């Protein structure tokens, strides 16, 4: 279950342990409901839902976004697919659900996949036309990769306020529903029975999103003494949650960043820190009150930190970060038993180039991924997950050059950076401070680490020598 190929290029490791409910009450409700209809209504206000269609999802499918996508691509072209799904649809527009599957026969296949797609066809234009992106939110972040989320960091620090701080109930499912009456009354019936037979037993990103935007909207309208202790049993004068979202509720929202359920909130002052009563109410947190952050870089959101670097010409990037052992520990484990060489190279090989394009910073991932780069044969293609974030997009799963690929992601198509001249040499490429990279776990100036450093060149011509000597490798470290 280990991956060799990483294990025996990351020795200093070895000696690495970190490597090695009541319901909500009545007024609690009627503050869910108005500002979830708010929101609803404002995020539709620049879209319209629409169903998604049977070519959407073929498309999709063929692209995967193991042998089950050939599966898949077997069964989205069989005619008995999709009458098996028009068969379910009958039953979905009645308000029922019978042959979905949502947890090996092909007709179960065919109708687990079948309940994907009927999940896509009502509910898939919340991801297709980002109705959770920041320009349509304010507050979410949906589209955008690890690449850029520090960004997001860095513009709601410039926010005046105090610091920066970092389950759903079949009432939050109730007010998730309410996009619904924006739709027409077939689209409607068929959103309807995917929300309520999907809870009963990716959308639930969207809709997760959505819920939480809602909350930390409610808990800045507690924070600001909009809402009072009486309204957790019967909110008095609704009104005012009304005018409060009018004034205030974009200028909330942009001070949000919300994935899914994790979140970082710049309020307008520290009573947030304790706007803990509508919370706990609504099931979603202990009295502690919240503990802020000042430095928004130290502000963790999506597993990791962002820290503001500088090119030798003097351009920034916002790159992300997160504790050095959690990202060997993970390249340093394989999960497949069947423990292929090729496979566990070509896996070793996407964890070293994801961390040349996400965790470059990193003093001791650049020269292990450098060392991994140059152990494995370089026509050897990557295969594999590196990670489960959905901000990992998996532009390191390729055979480009990677600093073409940084290029691309940090400089080409990156809005934050207007200067577009290409950065044309790794050496250019900034590491974090040496006391930050210490700080986030570097081995740097560790004799052990030291002695690896020197002597990497053997260890990976030991590599080369099990993978074999015949295969075409390239040198990285020179
Ligand atoms: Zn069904
Ligand atoms: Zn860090």
């Amino acid at each position: 279950l280990v991956n060799g190929v990483v294990r025996l290029l990351s020795k200093p490791w070895d000696v690495v342990t970190g490597v090695t409910v009541p319901d909500p009450q009545e007024g609690t409700r009627q503050v869910m409901n108005i500002v979830s209809s708010w929101l609803w209504k404002e995020l539709g206000k620049r879209k319209r839902p629409r169903v998604c269609t049977k070519e959407e999802f073929i498309n999709k499918v063929r692209s995967n976004a193991e042998k089950e996508w050939k599966t898949a691509v077997e069964a989205v072209n069989d005619p008995r697919f999709w009458a098996l799904v028009d068969r379910e649809r009958e039953h979905h527009l009645r308000g029922e659900c019978h042959s979905c599957v949502y947890n090996g026969s092909r007709a179960i296949w065919y109708m687990w996949l079948g309940a994907r797609f009927l999940e896509f066809e009502a509910l898939g234009f919340l991801n297709e036309d980002h109705w959770m992106g920041r320009e349509n939110s304010g507050g979410g972040v949906e589209g955008l990769g690890l690449q850029r989320l520090g960004y997001i960091l860095e513009e709601m620090n410039r926010a005046p306020g105090g610091k920066m701080y970092a389950r759903i109930s079949k009432f939050d499912l109730e007010n998730e529903a309410l996009i619904t009456n924006q739709m027409e009354e077939g689209h409607r019936t068929l959103a309807l029975a995917v929300i309520k037979y999907t809870y009963q037993n990716v959308v639930t990103y969207a809709l997760n999103t959505f819920t939480n935007l809602v909350v930390q909207l409610i808990r800045n309208m507690e924070a600001e003494e909009v809402l009072e202790m009486q309204d957790l049993w019967l909110l008095r004068k609704p009104e005012k949650v009304t005018r409060w979202l009018q004034s205030n509720g974009w200028d909330r929202l942009k001070r949000m960043a919300v994935s899914g359920d994790d979140c970082v909130v710049k309020p307008i002052d520290d009573r947030f820190a304790h706007a803990l009563r509508f919370l706990n109410d609504m099931g979603k947190v202990e009295w502690k009150p919240s503990t802020g952050w000042s430095n928004w870089e130290e502000v963790p959101f999506c597993s990791h930190h962002f820290n503001k670097l500088y090119l030798k010409d003097g351009r920034s990037i916002v790159v992300p970060c997160r504790h050095q052992d959690e990202l060997i520990g993970r390249a340093r484990v394989s999960p497949g038993a069947g423990w292929s060489i090729r496979e566990t190279a070509c896996l070793a090989k996407s964890y070293a180039q994801m961390w040349q394009l996400l965790y470059f910073h990193r003093r001791d991932l650049r020269l292990m991924a450098n060392a991994i780069c140059s152990a494995v044969p370089v026509d050897w293609v990557p295969t594999g997950r590196t990670t489960w974030s959905i901000h990992g997009k998996g532009e390191w799963m390729t055979t480009e050059d990677m600093l073409m690929v940084w290029n691309r992601v940090w400089i080409e198509e990156n809005d934050h950076m207007e200067d577009k001249t290409p950065v044309t040499k790794w050496t250019d490429i900034p590491y974090l401070g040496k006391r930050e990279d210490l700080w986030c776990g570097s081995l740097i100036g560790h004799r052990p680490r030291t002695t690896w450093a020197e002597n990497i060149k053997d260890t990976v011509n030991m590599v080369r020598r099990i993978i074999g000597d015949e295969e075409k490798y390239m040198d990285y470290l020179s």
